């Protein structure tokens, strides 16, 4: 029923979704890093919100990403 | 209180977790791809299992990854 071909295009979509996620964290990290130089004279108060939000987003998805990696690594190990 | 220093460190762990996800996806897709050439007799039967797992896993992780990228996109938008 399931062919290598259909798995390829699913894997394709996976790689695309995984890359887009990597693309966005690179954008976010790019914005944070710009903040570092002007930070000392900035007014933190108006950045408190998005800082807490971004911190929450990242820390809550990290263990999800890691569980994805370990799940996938296990399947790719059966292939030995 | 949260500093861009702190977020920068978290962001790096996020990058690493997302990277390991990409790492394993590429590993699995390489395995599937190497089978296209011999999608014949005992092979299909021998790898029917990992194929079922692979499809179930990939198909379910796609929208999760798409959820992550969408969330990060909107936050990065906010920083603007």
């Amino acid at each position: 029923k399931i062919t290598p071909e259909e798995l390829e295009r699913i894997a394709g979509n996976f790689k695309n979704a995984a890359g887009e996620a990597q693309s966005q964290i690179n954008r976010l990290e790019g914005d944070i890093n710009s903040l570092e130089g002007q930070w000392a004279g900035a007014t933190q108060a108006k950045f408190r919100g998005e800082f807490i939000q971004s911190k929450q987003a990242m820390q809550q998805y990290i263990p999800i990403l890691e569980g994805i990696s370990t799940d996938l690594k296990r399947i790719a190990d059966k292939f030995r």
